[PDB]
Formats: C-alpha cells, structure tokens, sequence
C-alpha cells in the first residue's frame, strides 16, 4: 500500500530545530471525557513573543481502548496564525514515531500493536492531518510497553515578533490485561496469543464459544476468506433465558449501555471486532450467531455473560 510506506531514512528529535531540551517542555495533560483522550493543540501553538516553546501533550495508557483524538490545526484555520505549519508523519496515523537512540524514525503502529482499530474516516473525513484531525481506538490487552510520538509544528510560523509552538505527543503505555474471552479463527503469532480458543479451518472440532461476565471483554478475529458475520449485528438466543424479539438483535438493541467496536468492519489493517460490558448490566443472558465463509460453508458462535 501507499498509505503505510515509510522512510526509513527520516530522522528527527523531540526538540526538533528549536535548541530547547526536555526540561524547558512544557508538559500538560491530556483532556480525558468518557474514555476518550484528547490532544488538542488548536490553542497551544498560537505564536507567542517568547516562542518557540515546547508543549508536550502526555498519554499515560494503563486501561483498555481508548478513543485516542489528536489535533492539528490547518493552515488558514485563522488567517495567518498557522501559514507555514508542518505535521509528521504524513500519513498519520497510519505510521508513527518511535525513540531510537535520542533520534526518531518511522515505524507502523500495526506491526507494534495488534487489533488496533483506524476507522480511514472521522465525521465523513479523511483520517488525516489533511482534515485537520485523527483518531484511533485502542485495543482490549497490551503485553508490552509500547512507545511512540506524533508531531504538530507551528514553530515555523512567524506573526511579526511572536512565533510558533513545536506540539508533540507521548504514549507511555503500560502492559494491561491478558487475553481476550473470544476465539481466533486460523507475525503470526499475535493471533494465537491473544485469544482462549483457536478455531482452525480444515478440522474443527468445537465451534467457538467465548464467555463472559459483568465488566469484561471479548473479541473475536474472523478468518481471512469471510463472507459475512453476525455476531454483533444479529444475535439469537436458544433454550430459554427470556421471550425473544425477532428484531432486537443487534447487540446495542439487545444490551442497553453496551459497545461494539468496529462494527462495519471497515478497519483496514485487521478484519476484527469487540465488545464492552458495562458495569451496571447484571442480568444473565446465553445468545448464539453465525458466520459465513467465501466458499453457504458457516462456523458458529456462542455467547454467555454472567452464566453463574
């Protein structure tokens, strides 16, 4: 692809070409609201007399997806605050930054953590500095620390004696949870560790079944020749937990105050989906769905929260 290509020759600093070390950075926090963590430099890289300045925009990650926003105001967004304006890397967030030695250079965030989710469009938009901002939903487990930057460069815009800002964004996170309560329907190896149940294609034996309780997440990776899924958007029940609806099943219409994540399934990277229960759901329920294959050749699904 050409939205993932990287320049393995690219180099750069957390000072950049400012002369400021990390003790004059001016470090603040992210503005958190209802697991979403922001970034918006739309007011910290207006030029100042007494720029360029450094503001460090720091996301500490030691709990399960996040919604991660970041800004980076376009040139012309105000008359002439942001004419010379620079934003790296280009195709962000698709490729990020990671600290080799004191320097940094490119490297995807796919290849460094897996099931991430980059939906290509926010509000109808591009994902992109282009459109002036990018989002990212985490994933449910990190086994490693994984750290990496973004940058948002204004320093390079003069408004008479004011000047610009060089923003940039740290990720420090933390290793959190272990596994997924899901299947894993069979560099390779991240698919295999990160699932209780791996379902292989020449010779099933047991069809997934993924439980569940009262606060926790599952997931599931559907397989690589899948032709359609309904373990989020049409789900049954069987034997007798409660008087069915025949429409209401569509997780969201089944659960009030639940989640899906990435369920149109138009993530470019992994072909993935997930789920959150929330804490206040303490009823019991057992449902069932069923996939498609290209080949109609259909694995199943089972569900149980709160089964106790």
């Amino acid at each position: 692809d050409e939205l993932d290509k990287i320049d393995l020759s690219y180099e750069t600093t957390e000072s950049g070409d400012t002369a400021v070390s990390e003790d004059s950075y001016d470090k603040y926090a992210s503005n958190n609201t209802n697991k979403e963590y922001v970034c918006d430099f739309t007011d910290q890289l207006k030029p100042t007399e007494s720029g360029p300045k450094v503001k460090k925009c720091e996301v500490k990650v030691n709990e399960p997806l996040i919604k991660v926003k970041i800004i980076c105001p376009l040139k012309g967004s105000v008359e002439k605050l942001y004419d010379n304006i620079e934003y790296v890397p280009k195709k962000s967030p698709y490729v990020v930054l990671t600290k080799e030695e004191t320097k940094l250079k490119e490297k995807l965030l796919s290849k460094l953590i897996y099931g991430l989710l980059i939906s290509p469009t926010v509000n109808e938009k591009e994902n992109n500095f282009k459109e002036g901002v990018i989002e990212f939903t985490l994933p449910p487990v990190v086994h490693k620390a994984t750290v990496f930057y973004f940058i948002c460069d204004n320093s390079k815009t003069e408004d008479d004696n004011k000047k610009g800002n060089r923003g940039i964004v740290e990720v420090y996170v933390e290793p959190y949870g272990n596994k997924i309560n899901g299947c894993a329907f069979l560099e390779k190896i991240k698919m295999k560790t990160f699932f209780t149940q791996n379902i292989y294609k020449k010779n099933n034996i047991y069809p997934c079944y993924m439980k569940l309780y009262s606060g926790d997440i599952g997931g599931i990776l559907f397989p690589k020749n899948i032709k359609s899924t309904t373990c989020f958007e049409e789900m049954i029940p069987y034997n007798k937990e409660i008087k069915w609806n025949k429409e209401n099943k569509s997780l969201g219409n089944l659960v009030n105050n639940s989640v899906v994540y990435n369920k149109e399934m138009n993530a470019k990277y992994f072909n993935v989906q997930y789920v959150h229960i929330p804490t206040s759901y303490k009823d019991t329920l057992n449902l069932f769905c069923s996939i498609i294959l290209k080949e109609s050749t259909s694995y199943l699904v089972y569900v149980s929260i709160n089964e106790g």
